[PDB]
């Protein structure tokens, strides 16, 4: 039988939704009671007709509600649940930090991430990066990592807005992957299940970015805004410059050691302080534990200033099966290239351009990330030391350090990353790390 | 792969396919290489986008060829290959007479004819209430019956228009049905694949009719004179009344018994004369065996009126291995229904109106129909000397005699009945049986 039929045909008439119909629809498709073709019907559907912000809420916690959401009222708590969500890029290790340096202010941030198939670098395999490291941590166990350290990063699941997977595979081959309230449901479902009081967004903008323009990245972000806030999860988002590496460095192990450099103080790539600054300030206010961005930078200057976020970082490893004195001797632990050297340029002058997603591949291609899903991670290989837009450029100055496993490698990796980075004879000007900040 | 979902993108955002392109997806539906939410989601992005007449040909020329077309150039024959098609309705039994007139005159008709599922009730549902007849001769047997005979009129193979089949199928599950290009895709191909060089439509119009409303039924008729037309095959459309029983019996072998005394003379209903006639004279004209209309119907009334078409009919039987002689002793063959027992009105009045889509659905309650193709039909049943619109009614007028299985089936029929007609003491407006022709 299909009661499908009469919601498509309404839909399709350009009507708006109900949420109980909404809620029908993808619990059948949860459950696949509903035919494809009909999910692919009302996909279609509501890529023609959009949704009204009614709809677009109904539907992102009817996905939220596909799956288990976290509860963590009574157990008890004095602060807020609030994480942050990212639509990614290359040197983005920020949630290693900022995670840590909000659970140090009186925050409980459950990160919860998704290796997936995914291109990228993961967060999640990260951590991997670090001997013991378990993402996976049962209910219970992510309860108490949570009720004593504040923040734990964990491993993905099923459980959660379980909709979102055939709704988004078929999405994929009927192009309906592209609207708005849809993509606003697929991207915020599964982040709502972990129970958030808050949340602040992490909108990518430039080359590298999930959406190709500024104006475009700025959609996206109001929508995801209007609809967060609609769910009753108090909500902000910030646009964010990914026209180069945010960190000074790509890859697993190398990403986890600049993180712990981060947090203890010996160093702050200034870019990747602007951008994990502004986040953590958002979950703060947004989480009402500082009245204003002054109130916030104080309180978060300070905990990286008296080593208690170092700390908070270093309890969540050990939580999770890590290291004990990671913070103290992470390279004692991090798995370290066979093959170590700099690569150097053709030619002088200033770095104008970069393309991230090349090096992001450069990196896949060094055993750094999983060209096929089935691949092992090579987590010590990486670059170090990146070169930044605006930098001059001799032959006494690197673009970057390849980490390899071997010259062959090695090599390929240089080739690459050469190709990557486009040099000028008159230096490039400076934009701003972080952009606008989007409250409604 | 399939590149399927780039033909879907492209129709979003309405762009035109070019046919290679929609052949291309109208085979992967036929081989099943191309998923059901794909077919889906390009019947939707045509109902929103809707195609061009190119697009329009190429669709159903493409469906048309997904299976076998059929030729009969080597038959050597000296007349058209003409049939016609219609949306059908309650007491359209049009083509038993139609095809033996027009046999009757120099044409040759290959009414090869579909399933009842759709709801109501069929042509060869009608004609296997005679006993021995078979709707399925093999491809040698159905064209020396056509040569010998002129006309057959045979159940559907595997291999006419078997693109259509989930095509459809995925429609009336995604609300992608009302589409007319998508419609005229789907008639027409069937139909087309006979060989026809000529061929006429009838739409029908009313409570009885396909479509709603008359501007509908108008629209569906242009596009398809246009395609057909378009396709290579003179091709006309008349839009025949159904806002009452188009016969004067509803059912199988009742109709069978009103076609057999329509073309002897015992009875013709006026109304079924009206459209039988017009609809023939479009095969005449289209099919170059009259170059006017008072010639077309000079030959037919001829041809029932000298035992032509009769006889014509009698052979079509009998080659379909039908009794020798079912003309003459038809209440000899056909089915007596174990209750025939008249039904009046609560009231009188005039016939102001009667819901015809109700009416098929009695006559399919009372077992003359298949909700389900596992069901069996009871050929007997139905309904008889059906009054129509405009006529007076008091204790002595019945609406109709009904042939029901029993007692308990006939009371269930007879309610039907009062409540799908309507009377009042003003007589509404006469309208006409045949509204418009079309070749324009
Ligand atoms: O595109 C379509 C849709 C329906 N039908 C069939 O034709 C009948 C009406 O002519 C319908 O009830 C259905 O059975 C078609 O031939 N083509
Ligand atoms: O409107 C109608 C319907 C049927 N009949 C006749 O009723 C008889 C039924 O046995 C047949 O002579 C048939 O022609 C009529 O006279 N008028």
């Amino acid at each position: 039988m299909f009661l499908a039929q009469e919601i498509i045909r309404k839909k399709r008439d350009g009507h708006a939704l109900s949420d109980e119909e909404i809620r029908f629809f993808i619990n059948g498709i949860r459950d696949n009671t509903i035919s494809e073709g009909q999910i692919a019907a009302l996909a279609m559907t509501i890529f023609f007709h959009d949704m009204t912000m009614p709809e677009r809420v109904s539907l992102t916690m009817a996905m939220r509600d596909s799956g288990t959401v976290l509860d963590w009222k009574s157990l008890n708590l004095n602060g807020p649940i609030v994480d942050k969500h990212s639509t990614g890029g290359v040197g983005d290790v920020t949630s290693l930090m900022l995670g840590p340096m909000v659970a140090a202010c009186g925050g409980y941030v459950p990160m919860i991430s998704g290796r997936g198939l995914g291109h990228t670098g993961g967060t999640l395999d990260k951590l991997e990066a670090i001997p013991g490291f378990d993402i996976f941590p049962d209910d219970n166990r992510f309860r108490e990592i949570i009720q004593d350290v504040g923040v734990a990063i964990i491993g993905q699941t099923s459980s959660l807005a379980p909709a979102d997977k055939r709704f988004y595979a078929t999405r994929d081959i009927t192009a309906t992957v592209d609207s708005i309230p849809l993509i606003t449901g697929s991207i915020l479902a599964k982040k709502l299940a972990e129970g958030l009081d808050a949340l602040v967004m992490d909108v990518k903008v430039g080359s590298g970015a999930f959406m190709p323009t500024y104006e475009l990245s700025e959609a996206l972000a109001e929508a995801i805004v209007g609809v967060a806030n609609g769910a009753g999860v108090r909500t902000t988002a910030l646009l964010t410059d990914m026209n180069q590496v945010l960190a000074s460095s790509a890859g697993n192990a190398v990403e986890v050691r600049e993180a712990v450099q981060f947090l203890t103080g010996e160093y702050r790539n200034p870019r990747l302080f602007d951008v994990t600054m502004a986040l953590c300030v958002e979950m703060l206010i947004s989480g009402q534990l500082a009245k204003d961005d002054a109130e916030a930078r104080a309180k978060l200057q300070a905990v990286l200033d008296n080593g208690k976020a170092a700390e908070v970082f270093g309890r969540m490893v050990a939580a999770q099966k890590g290291p004990s004195d990671f913070v103290e001797n992470y390279d004692k632990y991090l798995p370290t290239a066979m093959l170590s050297k700099a690569v150097y340029a053709d030619t002088e002058g200033f770095i104008s351009a970069m393309d991230t997603r090349a090096l992001g591949m450069a990196v896949v291609s060094m055993g750094g990330g999983r060209r096929q899903a089935s691949d092992t991670i090579d987590y010590s290989v990486g670059f170090t030391d990146m070169a930044r837009l605006g930098d001059s450029i001799d032959g006494q100055r690197p673009l970057a350090v390849i980490h390899a496993k071997d010259e062959a490698s090695w090599q390929e990796a240089a080739k690459a990353v050469k190709a990557a980075i486009i040099l000028d004879d008159k230096a490039p000007a400076s934009t701003p790390s972080v952009y606008r900040r989007i409250t409604e």
